[PDB]
Formats: structure tokens, sequence, C-alpha cells
């Protein structure tokens, strides 16, 4: 199985198990049964040397919630980082970092080698994102209870972009299968045409209407082909007439 | 346990188990334990007849990939509704869909029954979408394999706003935890001071900073108190200056 520009992924999380959402399970799952992919897990918990095996820590200045105990958490990325070598961008989920949108997840799938620092309770102490963190990414402006999920949305989503394990600016048209008709509604009579060509400006079509209607921003953006400016504006007058 | 306003997602998903990742760790876990937070899940196979299980089919006029489908996955969703009842919102994962951020979350928190529709493929039956499903929701410009994080994202952030499961339109200040210096980098005295008053407002002052700097669009959409407006002022003449 070509292999050529297979992924690695070191990730450092409280909860590895959590991981196998995505290594067991679909596309991303056969990625790596297949080599594509290779995700390894570091557990802060297996540095601990006290007793009880405390990953939490209290936090300067008082306050609710907790953070991740320092020593324990840096010594899982310095082990991580070894395992990598060199050449490999340490990253670290929060909201604070930059949000994640199709462009920076292609810049993302040009490295190689990449670690992962998820985070639990409050997050980790500001100053090992300054020693140990090479940048910070966000899937979103909303908080969730801990980094593997973005962890692994991540990953998923620049799995995508590796040869073999498998849009315009613009949103997805709609798609159709089975039945004819479902509920009264009928498939478009161009999907049933055959007709290619005739097919590939219809979807065209559809996607810079309903991104024109949904998401106008994202227009913005675009420097749109001849092609695209005729059939947006032809979507707008049926729209307005 | 205090159960008062606990929560109940129905999810439709051909991987299932992938949901232990939030229903097995964490908070969630606790979450989910503690009844405060009910997942159940209904998986478009058990709903298959022909003797190989089939849950994908080709769309219509041609095109690369597969969808869902209809049958199976319509017929799990009604199973849903049923079991769900009267009152319960039924969602469909996509990037098509609403874009969700905080603002987006506390509104879906106000439910009190979710039914998340995860798709595979390249998505589901668009007519499905006109006539099961209330309303579409996106965690981000970007493409994943599946629905199910992208569901997990969002059961995940909405069980932080359950009563008993556990920002200002700002990001997070910086945290600091134990030890006092790492590599040189000594935590802000401020912090140290024990003063309340003061560790209130050096943080305050560290979350518009850094919200500034790192994302100014999401102050044009906030109307400052005095004090914020002051302490804005700080940052920004203490960065220039
Ligand atoms: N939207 C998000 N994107 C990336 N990481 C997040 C997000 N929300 C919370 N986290 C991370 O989860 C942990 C607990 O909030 C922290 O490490 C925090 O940075
Ligand atoms: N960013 C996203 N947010 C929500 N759902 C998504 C996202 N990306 C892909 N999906 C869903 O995953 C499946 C395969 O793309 C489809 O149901 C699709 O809508």
């Amino acid at each position: 199985v070509p292999r050529g520009s297979h992924m690695w992924i070191g990730v450092i999380s409280l909860f590895p198990e959590m991981f196998k959402a995505i290594t067991e399970f679909g596309v991303t799952g056969r990625a790596v049964k297949h080599n594509l992919l290779k995700v390894e897990c570091w557990n802060p918990r297996d540095f601990t040397f006290d007793k009880h095996k405390t990953v939490d820590d209290r936090p300067y200045g008082g306050g609710p919630g907790m953070l991740m105990m320092v020593q324990p958490l840096r010594d899982a990325i310095h082990t991580a980082k070894a395992a990598a070598g060199e050449g490999a961008k340490v990253i670290y989920l929060s909201p604070q970092g930059r949000k994640l949108d199709q462009g920076g997840v292609t810049e993302l799938a040009q490295n190689q080698k990449l670690i992962l620092v998820c985070g639990r309770y409050e997050g980790i102490d500001e100053r090992l994102i300054q020693t140990e963190i090479d940048e910070e990414w966000s899937i979103g402006d909303y908080v969730l209870t801990g980094g593997e999920l973005p962890a692994m949305t991540l990953i998923d989503a620049v799995a995508r972009f590796i040869p073999g394990v498998l849009a315009d600016g613009l949103l997805d048209c709609p798609h159709y299968t089975r039945p004819e008709v479902l509920e009264g509604l009928t498939v478009p009579p161009v999907l049933m045409s055959g007709h290619h060509e005739e097919i590939r400006k219809w979807r065209l079509k559809q996607s810079l209407q309903r991104t024109w209607l949904r998401r106008p921003e994202l227009l913005e953006g675009l420097a749109l082909t001849d092609e695209q400016r005729k059939l947006l504006k032809e979507a707008q007058a049926e729209h307005n007439s």
C-alpha cells in the first residue's frame, strides 16, 4: 500500500483511548491500519511519581478550576519530541489559537510529523506554551472540556489530504440518490440526463447560489471565473424574479 | 445527584462506538454516569434488509464518492424521533450549516432533547434534509470524514451549560501554576499578591489585550464597560510605547 506521504502524529493526552474514535473507524481507521497515518500517544499520568498519580494543580491567583500539573505534562512532551525527532511542529489546541479553516488544514498537511498537546481542566501553564509549543490552533469559537476532540478534528481533517486516504471555496451542492421520488420530492432531471457538462454547470451554480444565500461573506474572499460570475448572476436573477 | 436540567441526545451513526470518546471519559463521562446527560445511538446498518447490510448508495448524476443509503438512514431517524417524543429538534451536521460559536451553543443548550444525524461518505440525500432535518450546523469551515466528531464536539460544548456538569466575549487570560520559575520564566507577582481585586483587573486586562492582538474582530462585536475600555486603552498604550 503506497505509503509515500504517510503522516505521523504524536499525541499527549490524559485519555489516549479517546483516539480510537478515529483510529478504529471509517476512512481514518483504514488509513491507520494501512500505515498511511500513525497516531502515537503519551499520557502525562505515566510520568507522575506520587502515589495517587496527580495530574492537575492549583492555579496561582486563585480562581475556580485547576490546570494540568506542569512536571508530568512537560515530561510527556519531551518524551514525544525525542521520539518524533527533528522537524516536528508541536501544536497546542485552544480557543486562543489560530482558527482552523480549510486553508489552515492544507498548510498543516504539509508537515510529515506533528505533536498535538491536549489539555484538560482549565488548560496548561502559559509558560509551557512559550517554551514547548510552536503554534496554537482552535477548531472554533466555542469552549470544549478537553483538547482531545479538537485534536481528533484536526487529525481527521488533515488525513483527507494524505494521498491514498480517500471545496472550491464554495459550499457543497445538494446530493441525491435513490429513490427518484421521496415524499413527493423528485430528483432534478438534469442529474438524470447523463449530460455531464450540464450537470457540472448545474452543480457549480447550486454551490454559488447556496454560498451566496447562506454564507455571502465567503464570496468576497473569492475571485470568480467568468463562468462562475455568470452562473452566480443567473442564480441571483432567478432568486429575485 | 441533581438531575434537574438533564439533557437527552439521540444519535444516528454508522459508528456508535465512537461516542465512547465522550461518554466514558472526563467531565462528559462523569456527566453521563451521573445521568445529567444521556446519549442514545441508532445505527442505520441495523435497519438494512439485504444480506450484506448495505448502507451507502450511488449519487444521481455520477461523480466520485457515495452517499448514505436513504432507506436505512430514514428508518433509523424515524425510530429515534419516536423514542425522543414530541419537542425534539433534529440536527444534521454539515459544512453548509450554521457555523457553531459560543452563542449558538448556549442556544442549543436550551433544548432538553436533541437528535444528531451524523453522515458518512459524501453526506445525505438533500431531500431528507428538507423532510427530516430541522437545522443544519457546522463546527467549522473545514471538511471532516464524518459527522461523528462534529456531533461529539456539539455535545461536549452544550454539556458544559448543563447545571452540575462542571468567555466574556473575550479570549482567556494566561494561567499559571507551580513552579514559580519555569525555565527562567517567573509567575507574574500580582498573581502571588493575594490581592483579589488587582488580580481580577490584571486578568481582564490580559484578556482584552490578548483579544485585541489575536482576534481584533471579536472586539467590534462588543460593547465594552467603562472599566474594560480603560484597561484596553492601557494595554494598547503599553504595547505601543
Ligand atoms: N475550541 C477549542 N479548540 C481547541 N482547543 C480547545 C477548544 N476549547 C477548549 N479547548 C481546550 O480544551 C482544554 C480545556 O478547555 C484546554 O486545553 C483548551 O485549550
Ligand atoms: N465541518 C463540518 N461540520 C459538521 N459536519 C461536517 C463537517 N465536515 C463534514 N461534515 C459531515 O461529515 C459527513 C462527511 O463529510 C457529512 O455528513 C458532512 O456533512
